[PDB]
């Protein structure tokens, strides 16, 4: 009875793996429907404003990304849940600022970048989660590494829902006229760099990934 033994533990691990997976499987299942949904989306012919008529070519690496690829704008757009009035709203704000050294280019720019990598990290950890792979989890794995993915997927959630904030709190000092930023697009352009710029983390999003990926390998 080293086997019964043996056998208890097991019929455990995959009962409470089942728990820790059941708390994310709806959500992913809604997910992958909801990017597939965006995928198929027919883009306007404006790009909601993200275009060389309103951000001006090769002026930052980042910018030029969005200009000339429309599945990283995909990826952007999504990364706000696809909200076109806000999409259209961010694109408004962001192409009227301005600065002397053109900073605000660079910082328009790690704004799109912030977006699509965020998004990227999210899509990817929701594809690798499939309902073969959760399956796979529940019936190979420990406890304690499925507790890990599963946590650390809702810690990816969250890294997504903060980036969403840090974009309503920008349009937000928009629309309160913060320092009369309203009718000075320098003004603007340092509001949301001194307010905003160190919040912007895609690089947490991308490392919670990698410890998504890692423990699958196996």
């Amino acid at each position: 009875n080293e086997k019964e033994k043996i056998i208890k533990k097991i019929a455990q691990e995959f009962d409470e793996n089942e728990k820790l997976i059941n708390k994310i499987g709806p959500n992913i299942e809604m997910f992958a429907q909801t990017i597939n949904t965006d995928i198929q989306k027919i883009e306007p012919n404006d790009q909601f404003g993200i275009n060389k008529t309103l951000f001006t070519e090769k002026k930052d690496n980042n910018i030029d990304f969005m200009l000339k690829d429309n599945r990283l704008r995909r990826l952007f757009y999504s990364s706000l849940n696809y909200d076109e009035n806000k999409i259209k709203k961010l694109a408004t704000i962001l192409a009227q600022t301005s600065s002397s050294n053109d900073y605000h280019y660079t910082l328009i720019g790690l704004i799109f970048w912030t977006g699509f990598k965020i998004q990227e990290a999210f899509e990817s950890a929701v594809n690798i989660l499939t309902k073969d792979e959760q399956k796979r989890l529940i019936f190979n794995f420990r406890t304690k590494t499925v507790k890990e993915i599963q946590e650390n997927f809702e810690k990816l959630m969250q890294e997504r829902n903060s980036w969403i904030k840090i974009v309503d709190n920008i349009i937000g000092e928009y629309d309160k006229n913060t320092g009369g930023c309203k009718a000075d697009g320098k003004i603007l352009g340092e509001v949301i760099r001194v307010g905003y710029e160190h919040e912007l983390d895609s690089n947490k999003s991308m490392q919670i990934l990698n410890n998504i990926e890692t423990p699958l390998k196996t």
